[PDB]
């Protein structure tokens, strides 16, 4: 038996800005447009479907975390540095300009254009 | 890049109520308590990390969709029926008590205790 998470919606101020930011940074294909969504496809058969928030007022920041290889971490963190992207070792953003070494891996937090708390890491939690 | 979505937070009024509801209904392992989260583990190397969100007034409904086998659909839909769980064929909840046939599969929508728009399906979109 195998119940998979296939997609989840992330509400943002500008779906194209957030989805393209994430695809460019993570080195993924250009988001595909599907109805009101900018669809960001991840490798494990799941997508983040970015959608413009049509309520009021501020976005409540969510959290998405991405598991990547060591080689991918080097390239993606390289884009964080080269692009001047704010980043932090910790989820509460008190440790700017550092990465963490949780689980003997590497991890770092950054935000999408709407302020969601994004995270990349090379080892799963507790591994 | 082979970037995986590893976890995402879902904000709810009661993390234990929502995670237990989803795990019971979908036939998943009992949610694990990790820090402030009730962690719902899916098969494709991703978890939904339910977290208490008790400010604001109402939860702004999100959307998570789960890809399952035909046999799992039969079992999960049987639990939807047995539990008296409200369900709809469509994302806008205009078609109560129907299953949809999108992509030649089967799909249905229902809500968690906090009003998030949950979806189960037997085929990926466009397949
Ligand atoms: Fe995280
Ligand atoms: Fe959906």
């Amino acid at each position: 038996m195998a119940v998979e998470l296939n997609h989840t919606i992330v509400l943002v101020k500008d779906k194209d800005a957030s989805a393209t930011f994430m695809a460019d940074l993570l080195g993924l294909p250009k988001p595909k447009e599907m109805g009101p969504f900018a669809v960001l496809q991840l490798a494990n058969d799941v997508s983040i479907d970015f959608m413009d928030f049509r309520g009021e007022g501020d976005i409540v920041p969510g959290h998405c975390a991405f598991l990547i290889s060591d080689e991918e971490f080097d390239q993606i963190f390289g884009r964080i540095r080269e692009g001047g992207i704010e980043h932090w070792a910790d989820q509460y953003h008190r440790e700017p300009g550092r990465i963490n070494d949780r689980d003997g891996g590497r991890g770092v937090y950054f935000e999408d254009p709407s302020g969601h708390n994004m995270e990349i890491m090379t080892r799963p939690y507790g591994s």
